[PDB]
Formats: C-alpha cells, structure tokens, sequence
C-alpha cells in the first residue's frame, strides 16, 4: 500500500526533492531511512525534525559525533542502513562511486532500487546487473526516466534507437581553442538545470552524457551503436525512442527533478501533481542540432569503454572523478579532463575482464585514480 | 501471421498507399475485397488485373454497366462487400455520407476496423460507438494515430489532457482583417489531382481541426475540455498526451501518411520500414504557438456542437460542407464560412437528440444544408 522509502543522500539536491515529493504524497510513500555524509548537519537535523525518522545514517565519524545517537556511522554507515531497514524502495542519491556497495546492498534486500547514482552501476557493471531482479532498478535520472516511459510505445523486437539528448552545457558550440581556458565558476553554472557540484561540471564536459550512455546500455540493453546523444538546448524533450516503422516517441517536461522521482518511487504508477506540464498556451521551440564530437569526445570515449566492459566503465569514471578535482582544485584545465579519462582509458588493458566481486570493480578504480594522477604529473 | 484487409475506397489517397504498403508487406497483409466508387473505374480495373482480387464493389451501376463481372454494384456495394467477405481488417477510406453503413455493417462482421472516413464519426457519432466493441475502431488520420500510441505512456486514468498539432494552414498569424480578403486559390485551391479541394480549405479555416476534435472525444472518451490543440507549424509532431504527474508524451515524424496507414492496418504491431523516421544529424527545431480562437472559432464550435451531443456534429459538418462550397464559388468570403456553421448551429437544438438510425443522421444533415444554403442567399 503505502511504500517505505529509504533515501540515501538526503541532503544534497535530488535528496530535498524527493523528501518533498513524499511529503506531499504521504497516501503514497513513507520516509524510513535517511543517509547523509555529515557535511550539513543543519539540513539533516531539519530533515530528522520533519520526518520524525531517527533511523539515520552518517558518513563522518566526527559529524555523527557532534549530532549524538546517530544509529548508524563511519564509511560504512550507509550500507549497514539499508541492510538493516525494512523497505520497499531504496533511493540512492549518493554520488560518486561511493554509493556502489548501498547500491548492492539495496538489491541483495529485493527492494527496488531507485537510481540517481549512476557511478555504481557505471562502476559495479554486470556485477551490478548479476545482483538485480528484471526491472528492480528504476532511474532517477530525466533521460532514463524518459526513455523508460517512451519505451511504452512499442515492444522490444520493435525498438531501432534510444535517442538521448543533452543540454551541450555553457560550452555548446564552443571551439577546442575556446575551451582552453574556461574556469571552475564558468564551469559552474548549468542553464537548464540546478544540481550538485559534480553532476554540474559533468554536464559541461559531456561526461556526464557518456556515463548515462553507459547506464543506458545497461539498463536496458541496446547496443552502443543503437544509443544516439542529440544536443536540445532547452531541455524540455528529455530523450526519445525511434521504432522500426519510422516514429519516433519523446518525452517532454519542464526541467523539475520532480516529475523523475516521483515515477521512479512509484513506478509504475504516475504521481498526480508531481511537476508542471508544458504549457501550451504560449509560444515555444524546442531546437535539436548534433553534437560536436571533435570538441567534445566524451560520448565516443563512453562508447569505447563500454563496447571493451568489464571494469573498463569504472575505469572511465574514477579516471573522471580525479581529472575533475584536478580541475576544481584549478591544477589543470577544462580539457585535460577529457584528456586524462583518454590517456588511463587506452593504457587500462587489463580491466577489460568481467568483475567477479566488488573487490574487482576497487582494484580497477584503484588503478585508473593511479594512472589519473600520473596523467596530471604530466602537465 | 497474415491479416486479410478489405480496402473500401482502394482509388482514393488512402487506399491507394494503403495498397502499397500491403504490396511492401505480403508477409503481413493480404488483400481480400476492393471497394470504389466509379469514377476512377479503370484504377479499380487495373487493381484487379495486379492483385488478382476479383472480389470488388463498384457503387455506380453506369459505371458498372462498362464491365459484365463485378460481383457488387450499385447503391450500398461497398457494405455487401463486407458482410459477405471474411476478413481480419476493413480500411474504410470512403469519403461522406457512404462511409457510415459500411462502418457499421463492418463492425458486425466483428473485425477490425481502420477508420479513415470522417463521417462515421463526426456525423455516425452514437450510432457507431455504440456498435463498436473496446479497441475495434483503429484511426488512421496522423493526429489520432499519434494519440493512441502516446496513450501507451500510461493507464486510462492517468490522462490529464489530450493536445491535438495543427499546421495552422495558409493564414497562420493572420488577423481578422487580413482574412477579409482571402481567395480561394489562396486557400490552397487548385485542380489538384489528390487531393479534395475541401481538405486544403477545411485546413485553412481550421474546420478540419475542429473535426478532429470531435472524432478525438468520440475514439478515445475524453472530454471537450481536456482536449486542446497546439499550432505546430512544422508538422512533425502529430499529437500529445499530458499525463496527471505533469509529463507529455509526443509522436513525432516527418510528414509521411504511410506510418500511420501502416500501424492501423497491423494494430498493434508495427510495420518495419513503413517511413522515415526524424534524423537528428542535420539542425532543426520544431515550433508552438497558440491558436488565436478569436480569428479562428472554428474549433471552440466543434467543442459546443460536441458537448451538445446527438446529431449536433452532423450539423456542424454539413453546414460547413456547404459554406465551404459556397466561398469557393465565390458566393461568399473566407470569415463567413465559420460564420454560417456558427450561425446554423445556434438555430440547431432540435438535433441534440441521439440518433437510431442512418436515417436520422441524413435527416440532420438534410436541415443543416438547407439552413446554411438560406444563410447563404439571404433568404
Ligand atoms: N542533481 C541532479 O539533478 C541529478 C543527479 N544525478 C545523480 O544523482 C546523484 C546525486 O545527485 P546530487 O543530489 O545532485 O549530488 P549532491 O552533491 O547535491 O548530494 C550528494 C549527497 O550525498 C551525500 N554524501 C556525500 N558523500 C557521502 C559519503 N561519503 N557518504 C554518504 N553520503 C555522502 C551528501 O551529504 P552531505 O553533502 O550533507 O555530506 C549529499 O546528501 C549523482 O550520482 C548524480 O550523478 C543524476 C542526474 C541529475
Ligand atoms: N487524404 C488524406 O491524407 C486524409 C484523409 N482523411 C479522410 O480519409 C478519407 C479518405 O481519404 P482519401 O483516400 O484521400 O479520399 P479520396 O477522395 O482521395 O478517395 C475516396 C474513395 O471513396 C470512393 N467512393 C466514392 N463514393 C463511393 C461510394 N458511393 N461507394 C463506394 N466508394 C466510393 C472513391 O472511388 P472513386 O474514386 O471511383 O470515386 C475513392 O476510392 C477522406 O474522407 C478524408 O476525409 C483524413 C485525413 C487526411
Ligand atoms: O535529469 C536531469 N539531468 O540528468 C540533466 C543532465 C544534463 P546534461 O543533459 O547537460 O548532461
């Protein structure tokens, strides 16, 4: 009847909204799990007032200490959470490749898992995939969310290409020579889209495109060469499935995260009032035009090591994670971090095998964080 | 396996495409009955001669005194046709008034029934729907094909707005003002060899818009006020559907009469390579605007002639047929077109009783025409 939520990442962006989508939907859904890093105490402590849940995870052993009777603390405290709670759907808004291990915790539970961490499945791979149900993952993500519900349209064997699109970030339509000197508060600032801090600089370097190429591929195995990425800079249509008759399916909304959660936590049923719909009773365009691959080669290098697989995916992501907090820490610039992720990604060789373990899926992050990091020794 | 389709009106636009992709898909269709009027007697003969069917109707008895072995022919060959014929589908692309006795006698018969004749609907109204079981009637017109497949993005229930694309015709952004002075070759008339001239002006007045409208509540039972309609002057968007969460879904493709021929003939399983689908290599961007009601009524029209139920669509149809025929005979201007069906309507609610018979339907349409022809002549 009514669906306990464990939401882990509480705090940050996609957290916030889906506590208020379960707040204005209490017919619906029920807080019973929160985890946070500790990194904003006042937020959490608002947010265990609000839901009266005390059943609470905290990353930071010294912020969980500074709250007191924290149930669940330290780089583990996350995982325990979700093993430990009875639930029917585990959000994981965590970010980075972090969340891999809650990820398939909340899988080995049976509980759905709705997704905005996509590092762990990039990361965790078929090992991900080997843990889950048909349909146990839902995305969180607008895209995915999109092309899930734009698959309604037709059968599987009737399926031609996934059409992804993708905002082009403040940089769309850029030169390479342009992109030499952008900085970390250029970087900064998304049009479309209010997000956290590594999703927004993934956005500007179409990194982020690349990995939701690979969460694509494996959410809903289509080849990589069935994926197509279009830039559509108003980000209104959210991505698009073409059948083999020739039509095309697409969903549209405005930008609101939402409209994505609240159909992931309910999935497959639509949560009335959960976002505006488009309105169009005013004027509108919503542009398409192709992405510059020379300028922006992220996507092609997401393929790349998706065809290769194994652990060749988290090999892309951990090479991005520290090419990206080199640029933050504003040591190298905007285009090295493309740079890097292709100099780790054709010296990684080795992990092209198939991930037995989580052990595996580490050792591989291990080594591209290495390799990363001599790249930036290098320049 | 193979659908065996009877194709009612096989020399018209619609049946002939519709030919072809039967002749393209012999692995999925098989024509079994061919059905015309007789002015194009010598398509229908050559049909017969390529086909190898020698099961056809033929209405006209002149036309069929030039041929000594037509199986059906004279007044209602077309419905002896089908209730004498077994089959999976009947295409009725019939045009007018003929249309109706078909569609019901093919409704009987219990086989599908791809509907692209307007009259069924927009006069035949209760009549037809109450003969039609759940899923029978498949549209073939682009707007209503891009509807049932968007309505694939969620349950009955979960439908908030139904939003119909409209060209907006050769006087788009027109004021009322510049429609004062409208000609009919400007309302795209010309002896265009495919094409009824009513279609281009029932485009250019917004009547065919205001048609669909109604056809669109009677196929899929929402009602008049949650169904609206954009301006979309590019076309490749044919429909939307706006779901209770806030998301819409959307059919797109470029202009191309196969695609849905196609799927209303191998509802629910589409037809590969029946067109193009929309290629995002090259830039473009797909445009709304909203109708201004104001200059153009003709749709809010069709809404109260819907609402007002029974054979009050009847009359809003034959009263444009003859206001229609009679701006192109110059006896009128382009703003009185709307004007008269407006005029004819107010004057109509001795026809908001539902029909029992055909007979009924012609006797609406009967009044309608001789009321807008006093209309007309000031009399
Ligand atoms: N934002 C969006 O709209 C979109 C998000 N995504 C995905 O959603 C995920 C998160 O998005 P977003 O909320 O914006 O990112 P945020 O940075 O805004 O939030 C990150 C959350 O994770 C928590 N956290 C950080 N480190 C740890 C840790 N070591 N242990 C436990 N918890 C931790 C933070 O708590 P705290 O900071 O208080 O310590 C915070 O609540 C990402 O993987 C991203 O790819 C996907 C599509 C778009
Ligand atoms: N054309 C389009 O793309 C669209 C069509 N529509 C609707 O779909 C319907 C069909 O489209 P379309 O094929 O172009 O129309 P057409 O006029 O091009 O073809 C009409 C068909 O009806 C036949 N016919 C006429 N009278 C009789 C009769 N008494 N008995 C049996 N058959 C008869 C004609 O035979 P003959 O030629 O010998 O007279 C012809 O084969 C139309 O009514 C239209 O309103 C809706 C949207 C777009
Ligand atoms: O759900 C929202 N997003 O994933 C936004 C992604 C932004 P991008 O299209 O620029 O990568």
């Amino acid at each position: 009847g009514r669906l306990r939520v464990v939401v882990l990442g509480s705090t940050g962006s996609i957290g916030t909204q889906a506590l208020q989508v379960i707040a204005d939907n209490p017919d619906r859904f029920e807080v019973v799990g929160l985890a946070a890093g500790g990194a904003h105490l006042d937020t959490l402590l608002r947010q265990r007032a609000q839901t009266g849940v005390t059943n609470i995870a905290v990353a930071d052993e010294h912020a969980a200490q500074r709250v007191g009777d924290i149930p669940y603390h330290g780089s583990d405290a996350a995982t325990r959470l979700v093993e430990q709670t009875e639930a029917d759907v585990v959000l994981n808004a965590l970010v980075g490749a972090l969340g891999l291990r809650p990820t398939l915790a909340a899988l080995k539970t049976g509980a759905r898992l709705a997704l905005a961490n996509k590092e762990s499945l990039v990361a965790g791979g078929s090992l991900v995939l080997r843990a889950a149900r048909p349909g146990q993952i839902v995305p969180v993500n607008s895209e995915h969310s999109a092309l899930a519900q734009c698959l309604r349209g037709g059968t599987p064997d009737e399926v031609a290409k996934l059409v992804l699109t993708a905002s082009g970030g403040p940089f769309r339509g850029w030169s390479a020579a342009d992109l030499e000197h952008v900085t970390p508060e250029q970087a900064g600032a998304h049009p479309t889209w209010s997000m956290g801090p590594m999703n927004t600089l993934n956005s500007a370097s179409l990194v982020n495109k690349g990995l939701q190429v690979i969460e694509t591929h494996l959410l809903f195995g289509i080849p990589y060469d069935r994926i197509d990425v279009v830039v559509h800079p108003q980000s209104i249509i959210h991505s698009m499935v073409t059948f083999i008759d020739g039509s095309t399916i697409a969903q549209a909304s405005p930008p609101d995260m939402k409209l994505p959660i609240s159909l992931a936590l309910g999935w497959p049923r639509r949560v009335s009032g959960a976002a505006a719909a488009c309105d169009f009773h005013t004027a509108s365009s919503w542009e398409f035009e192709p992405l510059d691959t020379d300028v922006f080669p992220a996507v092609e290098l997401a393929r790349q090591a998706g065809v290769a697989g194994g652990c060749m995916t988290a090999v892309y992501n951990a090479a991005n994670e520290e090419a990206a907090a080199a640029f933050l820490a504003g040591r190298i610039g905007f285009p090295a971090i493309v740079g890097i992720i292709a100099d780790v990604l054709h010296a990684a060789d080795q992990w092209a095998v198939e991930p037995a373990t989580v052990d595996d899926v580490l050792d591989a992050q291990r080594w591209a964080r290495e390799r990363a990091q001599r790249a930036v020794s290098g320049m």
